[PDB]
């Protein structure tokens, strides 16, 4: 299930994690084949919730924080995504909320899904990431902006550049469903 991105602003998260994996984005008890309220409830459930019934917020993990309400960035750390397929990890980062993720790299199978489901995967160096993380915590304004257009990252006044294969780009900027 794809979504246009082309150009796309708005309130980026840092998790300072390496190795984020597909458990840590969505544990396996949620995995329904088929569901009507989508996912974005369990997202970074182990992470994000203190008790069982994901009511009671960690406040230590920053997505729960009011500086970052709104969340549709992430910033994170190396392998991203780490694991097997789980269709389910893209689909509870975008029914979140999540559009782009910024890191220095991504798990090679998660990478591809989330591509698919019109989840932009942005692969910075990682003196670039850690520049990035530094300056949005300390910051006030926690907006970054992307465009896929020219493949460029602005935040602040600084501007990163990117690669992405043309054809996963352009299902991107048309929001084709191929992938």
């Amino acid at each position: 299930a794809m979504q246009k991105f082309i150009i796309h602003k708005g309130i980026a998260c840092p998790l300072e994690y390496a190795n984020i994996d597909t458990d840590q984005i969505i544990p396996k008890q949620f995995l329904l084949a088929v569901s009507k309220q989508g996912f974005g409830k369990h997202l970074f459930h182990d992470l994000r919730y203190l008790d069982d019934k994901e009511s009671v917020l960690n406040m230590d993990f920053n997505l729960n924080k009011k500086e970052y309400q709104n969340s549709s960035i992430l910033v994170s750390f190396e392998n991203f995504g780490s694991g097997s397929s789980r269709e389910h990890a893209p689909w509870a980062l975008v029914d979140y909320g999540i559009r782009a993720i910024i890191a220095p790299s991504f798990a090679d199978i998660f990478k591809n899904n989330a591509l698919g489901n019109g989840l932009l995967t942005i692969e910075l160096a990682k003196d670039e990431v850690l520049e990035i993380v530094d300056e949005l915590k300390k910051s006030q304004d926690k907006n970054i902006e992307i465009s896929l257009l020219e493949k460029r990252v602005f935040f602040k006044d600084k501007i990163f550049s990117f690669d992405l294969d043309d054809f996963h780009r352009i299902c991107l900027l048309e929001g084709l469903d191929n992938i």
